[PDB]
């Protein structure tokens, strides 16, 4: 499948797309304002995600630190990125269907839209302002707003059990972005798809 990645923020992100044991396409880009990405992403994907990391610094040889985002000091990402991070979340031809989310359970850092540019599903969206209302205990220290699991490392904020339920923080994420999924066993927000859809992930959407 094809995804268009769009920064339409008025600050550079560096993107970047991993399934967590490896890049997907080149893994990471920095995307000045309102520069696209176009990466392909092998069918039968499980476990893909897309973020943007904010405020990095690489040399030339693609190493460095970023302060939301970090996938150990790599440009292009093979690992998931440190918290806080907005999630595009997705599983392709799982069964002739694509399933695809927004997160919030490793927290919030930038607002994001994630649509199907081919026919027969809906997007999901999260806007609002989270940064500037996060709670101050969940504010991070390089812009952003933690979940509580990454902040407090408790049972039941981490769901470590299995069972758990919505929170004052989860309750938090959960008002501002009621389409994102807010805990682990928050009421699935995901949207089913056509097998092999294309999709846009844009950072930033309202502008
Ligand atoms: C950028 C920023 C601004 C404020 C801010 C933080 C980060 S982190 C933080 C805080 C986090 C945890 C706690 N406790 C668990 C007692 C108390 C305060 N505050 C208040």
């Amino acid at each position: 499948a094809t995804f268009e990645i769009v920064n339409r923020c008025s600050y550079t992100v560096w993107a970047a797309a991993s399934k967590g044991d490896a890049a997907l396409d080149a893994g990471g880009r920095q995307l000045n304002s309102g520069e696209s990405w176009t990466i392909n992403v092998e069918p039968g994907t499980k476990g893909g995600k897309i973020w943007a990391r904010t405020d990095c610094y690489f040399d030339d040889s693609g190493s460095g630190i970023c302060k939301t985002g970090d996938c150990g000091g790599l440009l292009r990402c093979k690992r998931f990125g440190r918290p806080p991070t907005t999630l595009a979340e997705f599983s392709l031809n799982q069964y002739g269907k694509d399933y695809i989310d927004i997160s919030n359970i490793k927290g919030f850092n930038v607002p994001m839209d994630f649509s199907p540019t081919t026919r027969g599903c809906r997007g999901v969206r999260c806007a609002a302002d989270i940064v500037g209302q996060c709670p101050a205990k969940l504010k991070a220290p390089g812009g952003g707003c933690n979940d509580a699991c990454t902040v407090f490392q408790t049972s039941e904020y981490c769901c470590t059990t299995g069972k758990c339920g919505p929170t004052e923080y989860s309750r938090f994420f959960k008002r501002l972005c009621p389409d994102a999924f807010s805990y682990v066993l928050d009421k699935p927000t995901t949207v089913t798809c056509p097998g092999s859809s294309n999709y846009r992930v844009t950072f930033c959407p309202t502008a």
